């Protein structure tokens, strides 16, 4: 059950900007510029996320401390799966992250966990780092499902027998998505220690303690310091403000002070 | 009708292998009667783009219906567009059947692509099970009604027969057996849309077109070119660009 120890400050945090569908050679190279002129918070792991046919521009012009991911992939590298990518292109590209099982592959293009689990399972066997999402909707939360739904999810991936040394949790609440509506830094925090404490019933105790837990859904320049008081969050996955100089802010705001 | 034939890579590629299909059709000299267009994984458009010769279009494998927003791992015409690409597939077998896309999707999609000026290779094409039990026509005329109700043009569509059993499987349809659904496709097209429309869009056959069958289905007065797969990724495939010449 969701267990009420806080966690230390013993991981490196994370501040992820998935770009979604968004994105354009202009629109890019301006999002390049601000990320490139920002400075080094070497405290912070920084990764964004372009869409599929961007990935290598990005690469070539982002900073070292930028790192590239690809948005979704699938569970074999090569094949007839046509409009799939696989961590073979993500590694041929020079990459090293995939973000897998965002609430909009779940929800719009139906992927279920049996998918996901297989794609991370997968993924992580090629060498390619994982942020890893789960979350719930916001009738299953008011039906007091909130544990159930991410169990079922951090479950499916257990089950397979996934190692986590290389696996980022993201929990971003499909309610707080792209609404406006964020968690309370209390809710946040509830739901990670939570996480934690199922990983280390599930796990160990030593990969609850090194597991990154990021939270997302309507992260903003003016709550992220507010969010990132909380010990078990180490930091955001961000979407629609990861297209704007605001990012740059959520990673300040994050790194040390 | 002039021949066209389309190359999808599928989930196939990398720099290295890439090179090797650029290698040969750069290679190949232009077909002033042949539209040949490739389609390479997304994280390739560009590059494919800049090292193919002009004489070879490139295409994306799938596409959402806006042309931006909270959508992630999609891409959209907008995307397409801005990467000087005018051609996108639609429909595949794969998206349907392995990656559930609903007819209405793909309708929805296919507007929203020709609306943004793309072309478009729209895809359809009956499971073994279904042509078995006699619908192979209403499976195909099905998945073609759902943009006809959308009311969509057609000056900028291909479309593309391809029986599910005949991908990737070797089991090809014989000439006869696409001659017979692209006289269907037709006639529904002349009775739906218009005699110009019937006698105008381009109609290609796909699953398992080799060299080694190119020729002879090219043959069938109705079918105008291949979209081919596995074939797609070796040299051979020019010996397919030319299955007319």
């Amino acid at each position: 059950s969701t267990s009420l120890y806080k966690a230390g400050l013993t991981r490196k945090f994370f501040v992820g900007g998935n770009w979604k569908m968004n994105g354009d050679y202009a629109s890019v190279d301006g999002i390049v510029t601000f990320l490139n002129a920002s400075a080094d918070n070497s405290s912070v792991d920084v990764v964004v996320a372009p869409p599929a046919p961007y990935l290598a521009y990005a690469k070539s012009k982002l900073k070292a401390g930028v790192l590239v991911a690809a948005q979704n992939c699938y569970k074999v590298p090569k094949g007839a799966f046509t409009g799939e990518i696989s961590p073979a292109m993500i590694k041929d590209l020079g990459l090293e992250w995939v973000i897998l099982g965002h609430s909009e592959r779940r929800h719009v293009f139906g992927e279920s966990d049996a998918l996901i689990a297989e794609k991370t399972v997968h993924a992580l066997e090629a060498g390619i780092k994982v942020v890893f999402c789960i979350g719930e909707k916001l009738e299953e939360r008011e039906a007091g499902h909130t544990k159930d739904v991410n169990f079922r999810q951090l479950q499916a991936i257990v089950d397979k027998g996934v190692s986590w040394e290389n696996i980022v949790i993201a929990y971003e609440p499909v309610w707080a998505i792209g609404t406006g509506k964020t968690a309370s830094g209390e809710q946040a925090q509830e739901v990670h220690e939570w996480i934690r404490a199922f990983l280390k019933e599930k796990v160990s105790p030593a990969v609850a303690d090194a597991t990154r837990i990021i939270y997302g859904g309507s992260v903003t320049a003016d709550n992220a310091a507010e969010l990132g008081k909380k010990p078990d969050i180490d930091g955001f996955l961000v979407g629609g403000a990861s297209l704007k100089p605001d990012f740059v802010k959520i990673i300040n705001a994050r790194s040390t002070a």
